């Protein structure tokens, strides 16, 4: 084996979005997203789209004739990333790529194999409803045990989109640019930054929700909570004496996780509170 | 009769662009194009998005169902230019607009009056390949005289471009836009000005081509030239002398049209040449 395999986890929810992450971060020539059924890929295709990602479904309602354009555009490098089904996946007429990610882990591990070996080159399995037995029978099968990798922070993301952002700024023409040196001149001046913090949320998509790292839902910000003999009814009786909206806990360990709001501000004395 | 009619000239080539320069210039609330056939719509329709104008097509092939969810995006202000066929115009669900396009004058001129009635309001007929006599043919049909008026000048539209936006960029929550105050920031310190010109480029479509207005073909600037005793053979033979390339030279009132090379630069004695 010459790839290297990861499992991301990612809740059910967050994970298209946290999809679009990991093609920021990553920052692949060339991407295939695996899924289950035909009605996902065109689903997830348009969303990374919608995501500022140049991306195309495959499924099998393909015709030999709409289905070439496709790989011609994603080789060339103007489709970079593919989502696809295990059946429209098969094919002499596929490329060599630089990620493999699965969305939807592979029914059986004859299907990861497939999936994963056209890629060294990058693998990456996304899990979160607990499905991580499931992935641990996987690493059985397969008879490998994938890294566990954390999904890349806001942060990170944010100085991708960033970095793409301007590799692709300087590919403009300066015919193209000039035309508009005359407003970026006007911005400059009156120092309107606030306009130009405007233009790259148009561009980078604005602000993410605060979801949980639980229940993939927003509204919440997952933690991690430890303490003296702490168990859930006590850890919960902690938080709700402080009057807090307290939702999804679950054991973790040496603690709970606990979701609370994206605004609380968690300090109960004796009780150590980090987010996840 | 409440609206107002509008002949715009426009090649069959540049027309699509034409189209947009309009729809920029005039900022209208709801649009609706009428083209001929139903292949034509989904064609116009895409390029339309394509030129940062959002816009979806209305043909036959549609299901009740989805003519619907379109219609309500239109209206409610989702979906602001609507691009359709005679056939799948007619209907009582359909509504009130602030422009008419007829991208493809009516082929009756009772598909006019249908097509029009829609709108006081605007109406623009689109023609270039000399469709002159076909114009006022419909004229004498419906019995009026279309006002004649020049499609906006590529200035005019820069300014309709950017302060659409501007508009646009008010709209964003200070969430949204002051995730990026860092990187905003970054570029005012170290006086980017072209970086920021390659923003606006990217999101205003950047260069135009330089296309004739007698052929709708690029590589032309088409230009009215006049002078003493100046027949074709003359004013062609004039600018062969200094060297030029002569495209479509066309007879004009008071002269001729001669489109010339986009980057030439006409000084011949005694002819005097502006471009139209
Ligand atoms: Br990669
Ligand atoms: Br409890
Ligand atoms: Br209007
Ligand atoms: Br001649």
């Amino acid at each position: 084996v010459t790839y290297e395999e990861e499992a991301v986890p990612a809740p059910v929810r967050g994970r298209l979005e946290v999809l679009s992450d990991l093609l920021y971060v990553a920052s692949p020539d060339r991407a295939m997203v695996f899924t289950r059924t035909k009605a996902e890929t065109e689903e997830i295709a348009q969303g990374l789209l919608r995501l500022g990602h140049p991306a195309q479904a495959l499924h099998g309602d393909m015709s030999q004739g709409e289905r070439e354009r496709v790989m011609g555009a994603f080789r060339q490098g103007e489709v970079r990333v593919l989502v696809a089904t295990d059946v429209a996946a098969r094919g002499l007429d596929i490329p060599q790529v630089d990620l493999v990610v699965h969305y939807r882990m592979p029914d059986r591990a004859e299907a990861y194999q497939h999936r994963s070996g056209r890629t060294g080159g990058r693998v990456v399995l996304l899990y979160g409803p607990r499905e991580r037995r499931d992935v641990e029978a996987l690493e059985r099968a397969v008879g490998r045990r994938f890294k566990r990798v954390n999904p890349p922070t806001p942060e990170e993301v944010l100085e991708a989109k960033w970095r793409h952002l301007l590799a692709r700024l300087a590919r403009v023409p300066e015919k193209d640019y000039r035309l508009y040196q005359d407003f970026a001149g006007r911005l400059f001046a009156e120092g309107r930054v606030e306009v130009v913090a405007a233009l790259l949320a148009l561009l980078l998509g604005g602000a993410p929700a605060e979801r949980s790292l639980l229940t993939g839902e927003e509204g919440w910000r997952t933690y991690k909570a430890t303490g003296p003999r702490l168990s859930l009814p006590r850890l919960v009786a902690l938080l709700k004496g402080q009057g807090l909206e307290v939702g999804k806990v679950a054991e973790a360990e040496g603690g709970f996780y606990v979701d609370l709001r994206p605004e609380a501000r968690p300090e109960v004395a004796g009780l150590r509170l980090e987010p996840a």
